[PDB]
């Protein structure tokens, strides 16, 4: 029992910018840093922007802040405490059977507004600040306007389907494939988030 570790915090690496005219990601800390990082719990860097880039000792995935609560996937934080200025904070919402977890948004986000819309012409937002078109098929479900090998989507996890407007209509939760390439994404629709809250 004295021998017991405990698993780190979820730490915020970078964002991807949605600011101007053009989408780009952007590294806030570096390897080492995020490694201390998750072991205190402590970081006190300044958070910017909608989408956070995130990772623990063994993964990396994106979250996302809809409605004053940083949102990301159960299969890239579990159960995990996230890093903060004051130390780990306890997550405020777990939900395995939706892939679901979030936070209190960091102070320094900005907070996507959950989208209103009923559009089905959506963009999903990666890790590598591509902005890819996505049909909206079903209440969970969007297709690649363009396919693409799903080694373009890992890692992109917890990012967001937007509306044209900019406003938030889920979290990425899992890419559909036939012969590795995704034709298709299963998300968390924010109306789940909604509900959630
Ligand atoms: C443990 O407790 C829980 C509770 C509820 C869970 N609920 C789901 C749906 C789930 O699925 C896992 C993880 C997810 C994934 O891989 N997610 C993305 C991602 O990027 N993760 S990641 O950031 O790299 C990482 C791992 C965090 C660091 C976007 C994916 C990008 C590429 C796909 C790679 C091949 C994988 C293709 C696969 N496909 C698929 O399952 O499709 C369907 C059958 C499901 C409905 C249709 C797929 O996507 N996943 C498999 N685990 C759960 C686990
Ligand atoms: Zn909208």
């Amino acid at each position: 029992m004295a021998s017991m570790k405990k698993k780190g915090s979820v730490v915020i690496v970078g964002r991807i910018n949605l600011s101007g005219d053009t989408a780009y990601a952007q590294q806030t800390r570096g390897e080492e840093g995020c490694q201390e990082t998750s072991q205190t719990g402590r970081d006190k860097n300044q958070v910017e922007g909608e989408v956070q880039i995130v990772s623990t000792a063994t993964q990396t995935f994106l979250a996302t802040s809809i409605n004053g609560v940083l949102w990301t996937v159960y299969h890239g934080a579990g159960t995990r405490t996230i890093a903060s200025p004051k130390g780990p904070v306890t997550q405020m919402y777990t939900n395995v059977d939706k892939d679901l977890v979030g936070w209190q948004a960091p102070q320094g986000s900005r907070s996507l507004t959950p989208c209103t819309c009923g559009s089905s012409d959506l963009y999903l937002v990666t890790r590598h600040a591509d902005v890819i078109p996505v049909r909206r098929r079903g209440d969970s479900r969007g297709s690649l306007l363009s396919p693409r090998p799903i080694s373009y989507l890992k890692g992109s996890s917890g990012g967001p389907l937007l509306c044209p407007a900019g406003h938030a209509v889920g979290i990425f939760r899992a890419a559909v494939s036939t012969r590795g390439v995704a034709k298709a994404v299963d998300f968390i629709p924010v109306e789940s988030l909604e509900t959630t809250m």
